[PDB]
């Protein structure tokens, strides 16, 4: 029985597979062109995708033989969970694991923008940094302001506990609300009375490009946008319009297209802080999410129902 | 009456002084030479410096008639006490108003470093972001870490409570226990088990370079230190041989010597984040700084006790 990883993952997790006699393959690079997939694919007994292999129906029949994709993520839009199903292929995915290491870069953003950290760092490395001054690279204090959350998922609750820390106040929109001390409320009144405006939503039909040009605009004027969910959730073009001299800033972990091209003019806002898709890129959540991933993996193959089933 | 204001100031605080009737001399730019200081403070009854500004027995003596040294910062171990005591000068500060902004900066450094925020910003507008990946800028989570506060004032109570938020385990050291929920440990003890260790603490003789090259290296192998304090508490150059391959990460706001100078070895060091000494540079907090500097220099001018004495 042969196992494939579609890319090298960090700590031993899957050392267990090799201990049970497992033969792993594991893809080395940063690309693997769906031809080469196929290709390692076929006689495979068992699959550990990323967010970046398009696992299609093709993929499965090739794959004649496959009994479970076990995804090294959280979110499976990449796998065609219907093709699986008629093909009686097991689909187990990662929750939970990567909830606080994504909050904690949600906030890493917010005080990144809002104090300019990521600004004062190529100040003092270019050598700009003369003396100490009452009015030099002057931020945003967050006692008193207001978070808007859109989406109140785990991710969500767990910025909102952060937020609250540093004495800001919360408030939220969501598809239903919930049983928090928060103020629940519509888009349209979040977006005009937050300060900062966080997105954990999960992308769908109904919130493609949700912060639009109309929206963002909405926002008040030296507002902060944060996006660490998925990049098609904002309108880009209209996000560099709006950060010209509308917005505060805008701390993104996500972007639309992804990679965002170096020539984009976001990259030449100073206001802007892009990180490339980092979120949940904390060593032991990584390490945690190849664990979790195994488990699954080993629980279908020794004929178990799985922890963390899909399909 | 003339009031000498070595730098600008964010805000009108200083309306309310010429509103008294007393003459408001302020320095604009980014240098004031002591050659210059010396000539402006002759004749002034009071005086509101920064940092920047060495205010000694020579100052001092130099004025012939000042009343009061109101700082426009909460360190002042950049005035001689000793000798504004001696002439009957009173010198007050401005503690308490900036301890919010103190302590969301402390915060954003951590991140900043445990999360490789500022080299993940770089990575995207170099153009290598080309793929999302497993083992891609893997950083630290601070989950279950242990964060060490070596002085336990008004800033480093407001980190600790920030640090909680996270999910990190707090204790501290300081001259003698206080009334607080965490473990309260020697210096030794802290650096041995703390995962993040942050200075606040005053600048004196006895904590000069107190982070010194055996302390530094006394810290876990992959811990984490914080400076936002004052940049003569460690052995920068020490740092740098402990950042090459000991230590994590720095995150400092302060330095030794300050400026940095850009050729120096740290600045190449992407596991260190250097900020300007922007720690309390919060639009709201600098202004309200300022209306506290006013308040204490007033008080004294006008015979009563100033709010926040230090002589």
């Amino acid at each position: 029985m042969r196992v494939l990883v579609t890319r090298t993952l960090p700590g031993k997790a899957l050392d267990r597979l090799r201990e049970r006699g497992l033969e792993v393959e594991v893809h080395r690079g940063l690309f693997l062109p769906k031809a080469e997939l196929l290709k390692r694919v076929e006689g495979a007994v068992g699959l550990i995708p990323t967010v970046e292999d398009r696992i299609d129906a093709e993929v499965m029949d090739r794959a004649k033989g496959l009994k479970v994709i076990a995804c090294y993520s959280v979110g499976v839009d990449h796998v065609d969970l219907e093709a699986a199903r008629e093909r009686g292929i097991r689909v187990t995915h990662t929750p939970g694991v990567l909830t606080e290491a994504t909050a904690d870069l949600t906030l890493a953003l917010l005080l990144a923008v809002a104090r300019r950290v990521v600004e004062g760092a190529a100040y003092a490395r270019d050598g700009l940094w003369k003396a100490w001054h009452p009015e030099l690279l002057l931020g945003l204090d967050l006692q008193g302001l207001t978070l808007g959350l859109v989406g109140m998922g785990r991710i969500g609750q767990a910025v909102a506990k952060r937020a609250l820390a540093f004495g800001m106040r919360v408030v939220y929109h969501a598809r239903t609300p919930k049983p928090l001390p928060y103020p629940f409320l519509s888009l349209e009144e979040l977006l005009k009375e937050a300060d900062v405006v966080s997105l954990h939503t999960p992308l769908t039909p109904e919130t493609h490009r949700l912060l639009n040009r109309e929206r963002l605009f909405a926002m008040k004027r030296g507002a902060i946008l944060l996006n660490t969910a998925r990049g098609a959730l904002v309108d880009t073009e209209a996000l560099v319009e709006a950060l010209r001299g509308h917005l505060f800033g805008a701390g993104l972990d996500v972007t639309d297209p992804e990679p965002l091209p170096p020539g984009h003019p976001l990259y030449a806002l100073p206001n802007a802080v892009i990180t490339p898709h980092i979120g949940s890129a904390g060593r032991t959540t990584r390490e945690r999410m190849a664990e979790v991933a195994v488990e699954n993996l080993l629980a279908v193959l020794e004929g178990r129902e799985p922890p963390n089933p899909v399909v």
